[PDB]
C-alpha cells in the first residue's frame, strides 16, 4: 500500500499532481495517483480503498479545484468523495495551494467543510525545492 494518495482536479491540477508524484517518489515515498496505479475493476471502490490505505492524503488545490464539490450533496464528485474518505478516516491531510482561493465554509457540503481546518502549503514556482521540502516535513 502507498504512503501518499494524491487527490487532484483533472482539468486544472494534473501537471502539479504529476510533479508532486515524481518528487515524492524521488524522496522514497510510495505514491498513489490514479493514472499510474488505478488498475482493473470498479473504480469507485478501488479509489476509495486506495484513500483508506494511504497514510497521507495530499490534496492539490489548483484554481477552482473545489467548484464541482459545491452543491454535490449526493457526493457524486470524485474529489469530494476522496476528501470525505480522508476526513472520515482521520488521515494526515496536506493541502497544496496553487492559485486557489479558499471558499467560505458554507458553500461546501457539510461532510467536507473540515478540509478547511488543515494547514496548507503554498506551491512556489520560484522556490519548488523548498516547497517540496516542506511537503516532506508534513508527511507522516
Amino acid at each position: 500500500t502507498p504512503d501518499v494518495f494524491i487527490s487532484y482536479r483533472r482539468n486544472s491540477g494534473s501537471q502539479l499532481a504529476s510533479l508532486l508524484k515524481v518528487h515524492l517518489q524521488l524522496h522514497g515515498f510510495s505514491v498513489f495517483i490514479d493514472v499510474e496505479k488505478l488498475e482493473a475493476g470498479k473504480f469507485e471502490d478501488k479509489l476509495i480503498q486506495s484513500v483508506m490505505g494511504a497514510r497521507n492524503f495530499v490534496l492539490v488545490l489548483s484554481p477552482g479545484a473545489l467548484d464541482k464539490c459545491m452543491q454535490d450533496h449526493d457526493c457524486k464528485d470524485w474529489v469530494h468523495k476522496e476528501i470525505v474518505t480522508a476526513l472520515s478516516c482521520g488521515k494526515n491531510i496536506v493541502p497544496i495551494i496553487d492559485g486557489f482561493e479558499w471558499p467560505e465554509p458554507q458553500v461546501l457540503p457539510e461532510d467536507m467543510q473540515a478540509v478547511l481546518t488543515f494547514n496548507g502549503i503554498k506551491w512556489s514556482h520560484e522556490y519548488q525545492e523548498a516547497t517540496i521540502e516542506k511537503i516532506i516535513r508534513f508527511l507522516q
